[PDB]
């Protein structure tokens, strides 16, 4: 067992990178906002539905002139833990499983997270607000295990019937009265917003719709145009109150789809609404879900690095100025020199900067047209797609941390953490 777990952290070293010193530690004690964008699909970035700009605000964060830096090339790497597989890689630079949920399964697993690092290092404290129940996902337990010192599930908020729609608290509500308890904070903290109102089925009330639906008449795609818009609009105004609060210019603020909204049953209303037929090379096109960071004394601009969500992780270590080499991590830096630029999916296809891989096909990114003579780091690629699968994989089905004497990491007591019932 120990032997497996060393097998695990040599096979992590060789692709590790320096920080840019251009960002290396200018986040240090700074405050960490954190902002999930439920079932974001970047195919709505500059679309228009009737005249209508779907997500004017985040088109306007898209152009790289509003202090965010956009990375259009940026995916998710889920399965069947959907938002809490986003979570997991987000806080760990890990896979989830390739069945079932990571979150659900080895929620009592041994774990060195992203927010107990900050939070050791540099004494942050970290905390996830969402408006739907505690248990949901079994994020009680798991965020014991990761360190988060504070849940404001929905007991922190109005659960009314005026205040709801679909699985719990409707986002701009939520973002408003989330923002309010971020003001009542100490600093440094590390604070991570979980949407809720851009999901399957996709319905949102006539009264709180501000657009459209598209007509394609696929009820998913449809009403996906609504909540895509209402969600555009609490992220606006979450903004704004940031900056009237004073909590916008100095902190390091990033914003992520956490993966697809629309699968493949879609395909008809998707080529009728995106004017191009979803071939499996577009579907796995499609699987873009954004990445948008503010980084205080830093302009933004966009970066066009394709990368993934094992990549926050280090990304986020690296701009608190903390030293990486003894953390086990699948990701890299995105704003490093050395920043590798491959990207693993669950289902073992993966994309590059030049080809995508898709059910054992190669197809070049600029036109999706099919490669027929393999490219020259064809076959060193699909052998780290693989084996990183295989690795991450390995440490969550051995629980491998627990034999990790780690001498940057203080092991996790869960039973020090506790999420008291809100005041709602
Ligand atoms: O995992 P999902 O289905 O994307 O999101 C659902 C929730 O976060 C529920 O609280
Ligand atoms: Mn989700």
């Amino acid at each position: 067992s120990e032997d497996d777990l060393t097998k695990v952290l040599n096979y992590t070293k060789q692709r590790q990178t320096e920080p840019n010193p251009e960002y290396y530690g200018v986040a240090k004690k700074k405050n960490i906002i954190k902002i999930h964008l439920e079932s974001f699909q970047t195919f709505l970035i500059n679309k228009k539905v009737n005249g209508k700009e779907v997500t004017p605000f985040l088109n306007k964060l898209s152009s790289g002139k509003e202090q965010f830096t956009y990375f259009p090339n940026f995916f998710h790497q889920t399965g069947q833990g959907k938002a809490s597989d986003s979570e997991f890689t987000m806080d760990n630079s890990l896979y989830g499983l390739p069945q079932g949920s990571a979150f659900s399964l080895k929620g009592d697993n041994t774990y060195q997270s992203l927010p107990a690092i900050l939070d050791q290092k540099q004494g942050y404290k970290s905390d996830v607000m969402h408006g739907d129940y505690k248990t949901f996902w079994n994020r009680d337990q798991v965020y014991k295990h990761f360190g988060i010192d504070k849940f404001y599930d929905a007991t922190y908020y109005d659960m009314s019937d005026k205040n709801v729609v679909n699985l719990g608290l409707k986002d701009k509500i939520f973002f408003k009265d989330s923002a309010n308890y971020q003001a009542k904070m100490k600093s440094p903290f590390y604070s991570h917003l979980i949407t809720l109102t851009n999901h399957y089925p996709f319905t949102l009330d006539e009264k709180d719709a501000t657009i459209e639906k598209s007509n394609t008449g696929d009820a998913t795609v449809d009403g996906y145009i609504q909540t895509a818009r209402y969600l555009d609009e609490a992220l606006e105004e979450y903004i704004n109150d940031l900056k009237k609060k004073g909590l916008y210019d100095n902190s390091v603020i990033m914003i992520y789809g956490d993966h697809y909204g629309i699968s493949e049953n879609h395909n008809n209303a998707m080529e009728k609404l995106l004017g191009e037929k979803i071939t499996p090379a577009k579907f796995t096109d499609l699987n873009r879900t954004g990445f948008w960071i503010k980084i205080p004394g830093k302009s933004g601009g966009i970066n066009n690095e394709y990368a993934g969500q094992v990549d926050v992780m280090p990304t986020i270590l690296h701009l608190a100025g903390i030293d990486t080499k003894n953390y086990l991590m699948f990701g890299t830096d995105l704003f490093s020199k050395g920043h590798n630029q491959v990207v693993p999916f669950r289902n073992g296809d993966f994309i590059t900067k030049d080809y995508k891989y898709v059910n054992g096909k190669i197809y070049s990114n600029k036109n999706n047209e099919l490669i027929t003579t393999q490219p020259a780091d064809f076959e060193k690629n699909k052998k780290q797609v693989e084996k990183d699968l295989e690795m991450s994989d390995n440490v969550l089905n051995g629980d491998l941390f627990r034999f990790y004497k780690n001498p940057d990491f203080k092991k996790v007591n869960p039973s020090k953490y506790k999420y008291e019932t809100g005041p709602k």
